């Protein structure tokens, strides 16, 4: 029967016992369809951000509590990792309405190769050229792998 009340528009999520940030960025997330790196949460009233690994009740909240949910534009860049063939990482700021092929081009220039000699993939899954970055659920620091050919 527990329950916070989320602000963001206000709708209620239920509140399990020991409940942890991920598990109500989770119910958010199938509440309005905004991935979790989206999302920040912040204690009604005293405005005190929430933070992982903590059980949530133990960060100021109880049931019928109130949450403060600030969305990130879904156009705002995000950083993510590129590692190459010798397991190097660099950081690339990325929009996720670019193609494929604009990070294909960055990833050329700043480790020397030509786009033609290399492919990338995301958790083993080849990126297409013409598709948006969006399209492959990429997040802040997730890593893209080089494929040499």
């Amino acid at each position: 029967g527990g329950y916070l009340k989320v602000k963001m528009n206000e709708f209620q999520v239920p509140m399990r016992d020991s409940m942890l940030l991920s598990e109500l960025k989770q119910l958010i997330t199938q509440k309005i369809q905004v991935p979790a790196f989206r999302q920040r949460l912040l204690v009604q009233g005293s405005n005190e951000v929430l933070q992982d690994g903590v059980p949530l009740a133990h960060q100021g909240l109880r049931s019928g509590s109130e949450v403060v949910l600030v969305v990130q534009s879904c156009d705002r860049p995000l950083s993510i990792l590129v590692r190459n063939d010798r397991g190097n990482n660099r950081a690339y700021e990325v929009q996720l309405t670019q193609k494929v092929a604009r990070l294909k081009e960055q990833v050329a220039e700043r480790e020397s190769t030509n786009v033609d000699q290399f492919w990338l993939s995301f958790q083993g899954q080849p990126l297409d050229d013409e598709k948006q970055l969006g399209e492959y659920d990429l997040t802040p620091h997730c890593t893209v792998q080089m494929n040499l050919r």
